[PDB]
């Protein structure tokens, strides 16, 4: 029996892509052991009931956990030192056992895993869970052709679309952490010469030339995305309808005409100012369109006093909906999104045009691609003070849903939905790369 280790960065948020991929290759006959922390274990559903259910391997005791007193660097140092030792102790046992793992697939944000696998002679590959475009940016910042402060007004990287400085990832939200975050992202490409493969959460038709550029770094690149549940695409893997509730959103959507509703989500981790949140709320109201806005309790409290009351007819403002179920609903014609890589891929897979309102990090670069490269929507015009007016919000929504290019966006959205599904369906670019990896694993 062939089994591998999957070791994603242990944070609630980014372990889903690796789990989604795990489902693909559990279906192709590969057993998977999830390597994770005590903490993740407690907040994760306990081990499945089947023979080929993902096996949970807790290798830490909790002392790696970040402290309230820590700087990000200090948190990262303690995490690396302790988890290095933990992995070493784990493989010391696992490698000399009757069925030793054949591979370790680890999040690219933990490059020190490769050095541990190298010691044990264990086949290994990083997994880049963000866009291939970000791989190009972070690589070029590592090698010095791009600086943390852009040195020019237009950035023209090989095989990339032209980028303004405003299109580049902005990690200066916490200036204290900015240096540490840039170091972490650039260190993802330092030791790739010893990686068996480089896995990427994307597909060939979405970033084909960028992927071809990455292949010139000397290693086999395997595009295996998008990691959205099969049920919303090729529908070939049993269940796989969610990542890793009683819904009202679906009934409310059922009464609305096809393609008429704006789904609003500016991210489940993004905080927003009362000022900007007021302009956004009023801007959505001014369009006069049916809208479903999912915003969490702490964010929902910062809305204008009578806002929810005032949109009793057109607006459904709720604490939570199944984003995948809402996007797949035929009444939803447009998605106001913060352009997180997961939201971005979900919009493309479900063939829904976007009103892009990026906030931080890779969202800025994802927005650029959605508007100028994939052409499935528009970015809300910002101010000189980075504040979007309710008029800028209203016009952007109208232009995407009712403007000159409205039909272009939906047509392009349906094309990407087709191509995303084709990539993960039998014989697709992603399915082929996954079959190759599986075949390689059965060769030992
Ligand atoms: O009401 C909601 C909100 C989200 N989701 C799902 O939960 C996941 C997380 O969504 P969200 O956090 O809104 O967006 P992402 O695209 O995952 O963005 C995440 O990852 C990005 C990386 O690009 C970061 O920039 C963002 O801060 C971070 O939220 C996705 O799979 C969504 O489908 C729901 O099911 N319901």
């Amino acid at each position: 029996d062939t089994h591998i280790l999957v070791f994603p960065f242990p944070s609630q948020g980014h372990i889903n892509p690796l789990l989604q991929l795990s489902k693909r290759l559990i279906a192709k006959g590969i057993k998977v052991s999830l390597v994770t922390t005590l903490h993740v274990s407690n907040h994760l559903q306990l081990q499945g009931a089947y023979s080929n259910s993902v096996k949970i391997e807790v290798i830490s005791d909790g002392s790696e956990d970040r402290l309230e007193t820590d700087t990000m660097r200090q948190t990262l140092d303690r995490f690396r030192q302790k988890m290095t030792k933990n992995l070493e102790d784990f493989l010391q046992k696992a490698m000399v056992s009757s069925n030793p793992p054949k591979f370790i697939l680890y999040d690219s944000t933990m490059p020190w895993v490769l050095e541990v696998a190298k010691e044990f002679g264990l086949d290994r590959a990083p997994f880049y869970t963000q866009s291939c475009a970000l791989n190009s940016i972070n690589y070029h910042v590592l090698h010095g052709q791009l600086k943390l402060p852009p040195e020019t007004p237009t950035i023209s990287l090989p095989s990339m679309p032209l980028l303004r400085p405003s299109d580049l990832p902005a990690y200066d939200f916490d200036p204290a952490s900015t240096d540490t975050i840039i170091d972490l992202l650039t260190s993802q490409y330092s030791n790739i010469q010893d990686a068996n493969l480089l896995f990427c959460n994307t597909f060939d038709k979405l970033e084909g030339e960028i992927i071809q550029w990455m292949e010139t770094l000397g290693r086999p690149v395997k595009t295996v995305g998008p990691t959205v549940p099969s049920a919303y695409l090729d529908k070939r893997v049993e269940n796989d309808k969610h990542y890793g509730n009683e819904d009202v959103c679906l009934k409310w959507l059922d009464s609305k005409p096809s393609g008429s509703v704006l789904y609003v989500s500016y991210g489940s981790l993004v905080e927003m100012g009362e000022e900007q949140l007021k302009e956004l709320a009023l801007g959505i109201k001014e369009t006069g369109k049916f809208f479903l806005w999912v915003v969490r309790d702490t964010e929902a409290e910062k809305l204008p006093p009578n806002f929810v009351e005032s949109v009793a007819e057109k607006g459904l403002v709720v604490s939570w909906c199944s984003q995948l179920e809402v996007l797949a609903h035929p009444s939803v014609g447009c998605f106001f999104t913060h352009c997180g890589w997961n939201s971005t891929l979900e919009a493309l897979c479900l063939g829904v045009p976007v009103v892009a309102f990026p906030q931080w990090a890779d969202q800025v670069t994802n927005a650029k691609f959605l508007e100028d490269v994939w052409k499935v929507g528009k970015r809300v015009k910002r101010n000189e003070q980075r504040l979007a007016s309710k008029e800028e919000v209203r016009s952007c929504i109208w232009e995407v849903m009712e403007g000159e290019r409205a039909s272009e966006f939906k047509s392009n959205s349906m094309e990407w939905k087709k191509w995303a599904k084709e990539a993960v369906d039998e014989g697709g670019s992603s399915d082929k790369n996954i079959e190759e990896f599986v075949a390689m694993l059965k060769q030992t």
